[PDB]
């Protein structure tokens, strides 16, 4: 099993640098796909810009195009992050995400998810729209829970390039859904996911005590970059 | 105008114990009732409690209680707050905020709302419910938008006590509406708020694009604390 272990706490001033690197090791290769995905104190997750380092493309959110650099060196399997001109709203928890491609003698099969996620590192800088969920959930343990995402026809709608996520607060994201419906090893099939229209959905059956957390959808874009929901805490009775 | 002056950032191992201060200057008249709030990666704002330094009271969230020790020290114009065992869901900036209460010859008048904030803390830690809004309204400059707030006979539905906020990416909250329809100076009347049964609502007329912020209610409650809302997104459009 691959991990990503990301480098330490940044305490900055306003106007500075800052770099963050991701290793990734536990597994066959040296080239893994990464994405960077922040998340700010009263904020959902927010991609910033991902690399595919085997083809040396790097690709940004037009929020951050200009200001944010992503490199990776094959050689120690580590990604990096370089954010410039730093601001008070850059204080956030910053992940790095592997997107799990698959590559043969027949070409590149990308995977528009987020399999397995570094433990963050925070930032702190001294002195499109988001896909909508519900805010909270709450059901009683053994129920069914059903959480929306509504995007548009240039994501939700668009493909079947939509995933969901668990997040215990201060800890990493967990993929639990891509491509609409289809589970990681692992993950329990009381997970299932959906989609009609622009809308995208997220079932938890056999509700237990371990499920509250929060969840997020997310999905590739035709503008090819991601959006994540807005999020759903969900607590159990 | 009255400032509060928190310390610096701090970097903490699981399982420590942290202590933030807050001074207030600017102002001459007295010590303040002083609030700490937090505000973590993903999360919405969450009181934690306060403390009325003249008075030597102190009220605690029932998540906190025990956790969480918030003390003054009047000669100085200083708040504290400890937080023991930390976990890595303590993660947040901590703001401290005044609760504008005041005193004359005849007696204390509370005011149930946060109009002055500190430009927050950031507290790292290494490697009751909340009242219901809408996670997003969007509209068109012009427009009018209306966010509801939807709390418990407990809190909204008990008293005039409700008040509501702007905060920008960044920034820390501003104080737009209090006991229910009150705006502080400063503030526009385009800001307004209503309440009926236990929905307070915050309506914003003659939307502009740097009303493109996140919004939050709160309302004081029966169990002497404060409650916040998750928090509404509003989105202005082309
Ligand atoms: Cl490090
Ligand atoms: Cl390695
Ligand atoms: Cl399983
Ligand atoms: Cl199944
Ligand atoms: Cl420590
Ligand atoms: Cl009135």
């Amino acid at each position: 099993q691959v991990q990503l272990v990301q480098s330490g706490a940044e305490v900055k001033k306003p106007g500075s640098s800052v770099k963050v690197s991701c290793k990734a090791s536990g597994g066959t290769f040296s080239s893994y796909a990464i994405s960077w995905v922040r998340q700010a104190p009263g904020q959902g997750l927010e991609w910033m810009g991902g690399i595919i380092p085997i083809f040396g493309t790097a690709n940004y959110a037009q929020k951050f195009q200009g200001r944010v650099t992503i490199t990776a060196d094959e050689s120690t399997s580590t990604a990096y992050m370089e954010l410039s001109s730093l601001r008070s709203e850059d204080t956030a928890v910053y992940y790095c995400a592997r997107e799990p491609d698959y590559y043969d003698s027949s070409g590149y099969y990308p995977i528009d998810a987020f399999d397995i996620w570094g433990q963050g590192t925070t930032v702190t800088v001294s002195s499109q729209s988001a896909l909508t969920q519900p805010a909270s959930v709450s059901a009683s343990p053994g129920q069914s829970i059903t959480i929306s995402c509504t995007g548009t026809s240039s994501d939700v709608g668009a493909y079947d390039w939509v995933s969901w996520y668990q997040q215990h607060p201060g800890k990493a994201p967990k993929l639990l859904i891509f491509d609409v419906n289809n589970r990681p090893s692992g993950v329990s099939h009381r997970f299932s996911g959906s989609k009609s229209g622009n809308t995208a959905s997220l079932t938890i059956s056999g509700l237990q005590a371990e499920d509250e957390a929060d969840y997020y959808c997310a999905s590739a874009t035709l503008l090819d970059t991601y959006v994540f929901g807005t999020g759903t805490k969900v607590t159990v009775l």
